């Protein structure tokens, strides 16, 4: 869907990656260098995740897991254990 600064300001549904024109994605044109918000870059030093901290974003390949931490693997993205950027 749209999203930011061209799509209305609307943040993606399932928090995901809108680009610089406005659209929402899970992939490189999304998230990497023509992101403009929930960007891969822009996970906390300390990694964590979920509405404690205002949804922020995880990086590349990482998820946010129902314990609001970032991170790979099952214990992060898989079934039950995923929150949002599965």
């Amino acid at each position: 869907q749209r999203c930011g600064s061209q799509g209305g300001g609307s943040t993606c549904p399932g928090l995901r990656c809108c680009s610089i024109w406005g659209w929402c994605g899970d992939s490189e044109p999304y998230c990497g260098r023509t992101c403009e918000n929930k960007c891969w870059s822009g996970e906390r030093s300390d990694h964590r995740c979920g509405a404690a901290v205002g949804n922020p974003p995880c990086g590349q390949d990482r998820c946010c897991s129902v314990h609001g931490w970032c991170g790979g693997g099952n214990d992060y993205c898989s079934g039950g254990n995923c929150q949002y950027r599965c």
